[PDB]
């Protein structure tokens, strides 16, 4: 049964019409009719049974049935600060991170991110990433949709007041996952760009009480370095081991 | 600033060309050039700033700018079932109804509608009415465009499964707007033809659990009877009082 996100708060026995991307996916790509099985959610951590009543071109109209809490969220809070990159790697990172239960995401600027975006082009990028978050939530069964926060400068993100651990990875780190002081329930995870963080930036994260960690003795691919780290955290402090 | 409907989904910073009726209205009737102020929408309940880049004969090409949600929709769902009539009254009814925030419209056949339309002539009529819906939306500032549903037989429309109230007007009705059980969030409103619904048709709407209502002690003109009823509903359960 297909999972659909609904950008407006859902209620038990209403009729509704799907947002445009949902109607396109269901009726225009999937050519489904009534046709009835759909499962819907809206970010409330609830999930609704629903029936395709009617369907058309541009248009798909359904009715929603019984609703219920279905919590696929990890009890660990992981806030990923991912330094932006010009390619198509940010998109894959968002998608996969969400599948691994990442709680919240802030795209970052740093000295070597190589991204130089105008206000509007960055707003557009952020909307697209929010759509990626939504689609990945449909796929992996999450019923909360993590926010893609507005982009931030590196240091400003580092400076944010927030309880919990602040981690960054470094091949010369003074800790590993297993030597981190317990318990761990909130983590801000900083992932830098391919060109890396500069010595000034490193020094600055230290001023902000970041703990840097080793992630094994092998060299990790940039592309996937976030995923690996998130997976480790989820396994050790989150639900991947439960 | 002129409001334009665009029959294709809109996006923030694209260039586009207006559909034919829009290009005719803007460049051929309004003789506008660049010339830049236009506001555009596409039924998503969003509205876009836009610039007439170029304009020609048959041709008007523009670029779209920032987009934003601008919700002029009533929170009350009113589905008008309006029995068809041969004159030019259906057109005025569609236009004005839309201006008053009617959610959805189904043109109906009944015993005394006096309309006997061939498939193709009825398809054509429905397209024209959909254009009226669009134009009225441009005018009144609505950013959703209500669907003119395919015409239906009276009883088949009555039989449709749909949560909410089902109303019809009768000078010997057993309720008024104010005696209707609360709350009211969805209404199907049946408006009959000038020759009226027959006793068999009345009896049949009762079988379908229609509630008939009085609409004041004066005799209402056929032409406008829909408008009056919609206005009342919008005032009492919708946004005309807010």
């Amino acid at each position: 049964i297909p999972r659909i996100y609904h950008p407006e708060p859902l209620t038990s026995h209403s009729h509704i019409a799907l947002c445009e991307d949902a109607a396109n996916h269901i009726g225009r790509v999937l050519r489904m009719g009534p046709g009835q099985a759909l499962q819907l959610f809206d970010g409330s951590n609830q999930v609704f049974d629903a029936e395709i009543t009617s369907a058309s071109k541009k248009s798909v109209e359904v009715k929603v049935l019984e609703g219920q809490i279905d919590d696929r969220e990890s009890p660990l809070h992981i806030h990923l600060g991912q330094v932006m990159s010009r390619g198509e790697k940010m998109e894959f990172t968002i998608q996969k991170s969400i599948e691994l239960g990442v709680s919240l995401i802030t795209p970052l600027f740093s000295e070597r991110c190589g991204v130089k975006l105008d206000s509007e082009r960055l707003n557009k990028k952020l909307q697209q990433w929010q759509k990626i978050a939504i689609a990945a939530c449909e796929q992996c069964g999450r019923n909360r949709v993590p926010e893609i926060r507005p982009a931030m400068d590196l240091e400003a993100w580092c400076a944010e007041q927030d309880e919990g651990l602040k981690l960054n990875l470094h091949p010369r780190a003074s800790n590993s996952i297993n030597t981190l002081p317990l318990p761990v329930e909130r983590v801000r995870l900083l992932i830098g760009p391919e060109g890396g963080l500069s010595a000034d930036e490193i020094a600055m994260t230290a001023r902000y009480q970041f703990t840097d960690i080793l992630l094994g003795p092998r060299v990790l691919r940039t592309e996937t370095t976030a995923l690996t780290a998130i997976t480790a955290l989820q396994v050790r402090f989150g639900d991947l081991g439960l």
